[PDB]
């Protein structure tokens, strides 16, 4: 059913999260922590406290697809093996975000072009900067365009609301 991942996504904020490579979403599926640059992680604290719901919506740069969506469940905080972009330091990241993953199943690009964000000029939903929001409409129909993911149970995140 879509009826719990409806009741999870109501009165949600929406970004959409880029990767510099696989590992990292790897690594964020096994471990449930993501870190940003600081200019992206205070925009996703003052989201946390502003909302019911924040969704974070992976897509790894040049794959063609979104890598699945997860929640948060906390604020940043401040060692893990996050690979990074060459000349890049741990200590340039901001603090450490614990996530709830609600899909580790993939989309292409291809299924969402029907789908426009009006926070970016209505360009299709894939195109945006890292920590672009997504308006509450198109970014529920984009989540509702993912595959379901049957490992995954909402009940212990629908009691974190
Ligand atoms: C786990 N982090 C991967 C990310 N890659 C990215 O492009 N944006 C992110 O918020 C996060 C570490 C990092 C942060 C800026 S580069 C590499």
């Amino acid at each position: 059913g879509t009826s719990k991942l409806k009741y999870v996504l109501q009165d949600a904020r929406f970004f959409l999260i880029k990767s510099n490579n696989h590992e990292n979403v790897s690594l964020a599926k096994a471990k449930g922590v993501w870190s940003t640059l600081p200019v992206n992680e205070k925009k996703l604290n003052l989201a946390f406290r502003s909302a019911r719901s924040v969704i974070l919506i992976f897509s790894v740069r040049e794959s063609g697809k979104f890598q699945g969506f997860a929640r948060l469940s906390s604020e940043s905080h401040h060692p893990i093996h996050w690979v990074l972009p060459a000349g890049m330091s741990a200590k340039m990241l901001g603090g450490v975000f614990k996530i709830d993953w609600i899909c580790r199943r993939e989309l292409p690009f291809t299924k969402s072009a029907h789908l426009t964000n009006p926070w970016n000029e209505h360009k299709p939903v894939k195109i945006g900067r890292d920590g672009q929001e997504i308006e509450l409409e198109c970014g529920t129909q984009l989540c509702l365009l993912f595959p379901p993911d049957e490992s995954i149970d909402l009940y212990q995140v629908i009691h974190k609301m």
